[PDB]
């Protein structure tokens, strides 16, 4: 809608208190159009039609229950908004400002966020496996960064292809997720997952196998379920991406960590220069080298941890 720009304040699913970007026209929207094209929100309201009603609110304040996923949704995309213009020079997820929206209580007790080919989509969980998707940073910049990847490398949501968007997903959710440096971990959707039980994460990029995730390609899945195993041999390019930051000694394989902020650089560049909707694990590798390359130079400490990393997960 038309209306004049103004900001709420409510809070979070984890009951944090936080600012946002909304429009005023009788009711307060949420809708920020701080960012590109604008950032929205709407209300599924226990249903699965999307994306639902455009969220309203009578006075701007946003502190009922109800309330929180929205809240969430909305503010932490403008965060991941904000990290791939601020360090990638990218304008939202189609790199021409695409307007982003988000709906929040979708169904009933659903346990999942995704991203649907136009839009984020969060459950507001059963309770128990999980509570409101959107509370989880990392699972916000996950969503969107399908998004990203949608519309550049285009890799198919199955196999390798599959494994490796995820990857990706997992890989700048976390990045993201540093960036905003609130609690920042190697892990997924902690904020969110399992209410009753302190210290679990959905996944693990650090220790995959921790969740029965591979960590080596020797001991990758290629069964059919789970599109080829896309949530389950992410594992392994996971690893691979933790090393190349972090550092590490894998399968007796040495890496020497360069940091997040190189990795997201030869990355992002893999993704949206060389990356294709069919490379595989090996494609990946030279994608990263080629990167890397291009980057910091042929001789650099950067390609040789890139090589390192893939080598310790087992890709050629
Ligand atoms: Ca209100
Ligand atoms: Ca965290
Ligand atoms: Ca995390
Ligand atoms: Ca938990
Ligand atoms: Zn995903």
């Amino acid at each position: 809608i038309t209306g004049t720009s103004t900001v709420g304040v409510g809070r979070g699913v984890l009951g944090d208190q936080k600012n946002i970007n909304t429009t005023y026209s009788t009711y307060y929207y949420l809708q920020d159009n701080t960012r590109g094209n604008g950032i929205f929100t709407y209300d599924a309201k226990y249903r699965t039609t999307l994306p639902g009603s455009l969220w309203a609110d009578a006075d701007n304040q946003f502190f009922a229950s109800y309330d929180a996923p929205a809240v969430d949704a909305h503010y932490y995309a403008g965060v991941t908004y904000d990290y791939y213009k601020n360090v990638h020079n990218r304008l939202s997820y189609d790199g021409n400002n695409a307007a982003i929206r988000s709906s929040v209580h979708y169904s009933q007790g659903y346990n999942n966020a995704f991203w649907n080919g136009s839009q984020m989509v969060y459950g507001d969980g059963d309770g128990q496996t999980f509570i409101p998707l959107s509370g989880g940073i990392d699972v916000v910049a996950h969503e969107l960064t399908h998004a990203v990847t949608d519309y550049t490398a285009g890799l198919i949501y199955q196999n390798e292809s599959g494994a490796i968007n995820e990857a990706i997903s997992d890989i700048f959710g976390t990045l993201v997720e540093f960036y905003a440096n609130k609690n920042p971990d190697w892990e997924i959707g902690e904020d969110v997952y399992t209410p009753g039980i302190s210290g679990d994460s959905l996944r693990s990029m650090s220790d995959p196998a921790k969740y029965g995730d591979p960590d080596h390609y020797s001991k990758r899945y290629t069964g059919t379920q789970d599109n080829g195993g896309v949530h389950i041999n992410s594992g392994i390019i996971n690893k691979a991406a933790y090393l190349i930051s972090q550092g590490g000694t894998h399968y007796g394989v040495s890496v020497v960590g360069i940091g997040r902020d190189k990795l997201g650089k030869i990355f992002y560049r893999a993704l949206t220069q060389y990356l294709t909707p069919t490379s595989n694990f090996s494609q990946l590798r030279a994608a990263a080298v080629q990167s890397a390359t291009d980057l910091y130079g042929s001789t650099s400490q950067e390609v040789a941890s890139v090589k390192q990393a893939f080598d310790a997960v087992g890709v050629k």
